[PDB]
């Protein structure tokens, strides 16, 4: 018995179907293994994983977000380094988009196998607002600024923004740092060097954000608008805002709250290029997937890796697709016609397939004890409480 600790939201049914398939397979019986999927409530998951890992009967494999979500376990010597396991394996070595597996790495080493869908952040827009004001989706930063100027003139907030949660503000900085300095800038930062915040691309991103807020790109009361209660999606859906930078779950949010708008007038595009930036303009940021990692102390490593190989399989891929997710498997590439929204799924999968890099959202990627202090400083910058320089100074002081 291989114990698997998993995040028990509705999507767990995919991991249960996987455990069922795996436990009945020749490969499991060969390894003398059976997987026991142990669901933990979504809100309790980080603490309950902490408790489990710090005692005997820690899980053999466990659900995580990669990066800082697993720092303390990596530091505590509690994880199987998968870098070479993946490279040696006929299934694992070619089974996933490489950028997604790299996204949650620690120090160039991979400790996760992708087990859920990718959720890149995209620039969504209201095609009806765009139609009425002769705007097109911006491909460059100047075009984005052009659309900001014309929306303002037209009485429409250029971007919806869930300031309440702060992480919706964070998405602008994530794309800007990547567009300006390339992925190396955040990579250096997420691997625990706070002087990395002193990179010029960070200050530039911060100045760019200040310019947009100062220019009215998010309107005036965004700090009291919530994403999670539907305030920000509603602004877009109602044509009160013209664009919305958001994780790809914005499509499902709109579909469940404003279905006619979702099916007819919701558009999406990549975050635009930025003039003179180092970043490859196809690079993506967001949720690369969630991951399984493997406890170093597991009695059945071979059974555990056999179960991980099922994450790359056609049957696993089909279950994720039927769930409305966009798998990160290579086998998915020609299977997307059975998605409930194949156009949006194929848009995402092709976008990520061509990306040189997928950067894990900074709030999951940084050391956990940086997460709140970072979001606080992000909020201060957006609300004018910090200058770009003060924002950089604060983050450089992180330990």
């Amino acid at each position: 018995t291989i114990t698997a600790m998993v995040y028990g939201d509705d999507a767990v049914k995919v991991q249960d179907k996987a455990a069922s398939r795996f436990n009945a397979s020749a490969e499991a019986k060969k390894a003398n293994a059976k997987v026991k999927m142990e669901r933990i409530p979504a809100s309790d998951y980080p603490a309950k994983l902490r408790t489990a890992m710090g005692s005997p009967n820690a899980p053999d494999i466990f659900f995580n977000w990669g990066g800082g979500s697993i720092k303390a376990y990596k530091e505590a010597g509690q994880l199987v380094d998968l870098t070479d396991v993946i490279k040696s394996d006929e299934v694992l070595s070619t089974g996933f988009l490489p950028s997604v597996v790299a996204a949650g790495s620690l120090d160039g080493h991979e400790y996760g196998i992708p087990m859920r869908g990718m959720q890149p952040v995209l620039l969504f827009y209201n095609k009806s607002v765009f139609a009425e004001h002769k705007l097109t989706p911006p491909t460059t930063w100047d075009q984005l600024l052009d659309n900001v100027a014309k929306l303002k003139k037209a009485g429409v907030t250029p971007f919806a923004l869930g300031g309440v949660e702060i992480w919706p503000e964070l998405m602008w900085l994530e794309y800007l740092v990547d567009r300006i300095g390339g992925p190396q800038v955040f990579d250096k930062i997420r691997n625990g060097d706070a002087s990395g915040w002193g990179d010029p691309a960070v200050l530039k991103a911060a100045q760019t954000v200040k310019q947009l807020v100062d220019e009215g790109a998010f309107g005036k009361g965004f700090s009291s608008v919530s994403y999670n209660n539907g305030g920000a999606p509603a602004l877009l859906a109602k044509g009160k805002a013209g664009m919305h930078l958001m994780g790809s779950w914005e499509y499902s949010t709109q579909l469940g709250k404003f279905p006619d708008f979702a099916k007819k007038d919701l558009g999406w595009c990549a975050f635009p290029s930025f003039e003179g930036g180092a970043g490859d303009i196809r690079n993506v940021v967001g949720n690369p997937c969630n991951y399984w990692s493997v406890n170093a102390r597991t009695g059945n490593k071979d059974g555990a890796i056999a179960f991980l190989r099922d994450c790359a399989s056609e049957a696993y891929t089909k279950d994720l697709i039927d769930n409305g997710d966009v798998p990160t498997t290579t086998i998915a590439e020609n299977m997307l016609d059975s998605s409930p929204n194949p156009e949006f799924a194929k848009f995402q999968y092709q976008l990520v397939q061509k990306a040189p890099n997928f950067t894990l959202s900074w709030d999951q990627a940084v050391d956990p004890d940086w997460q709140q202090p970072m979001l606080t400083e992000i909020n201060k910058l957006f609300v004018g409480k910090s200058s770009p320089e003060q924002f950089v100074s604060a983050l450089k002081g992180l330990k």
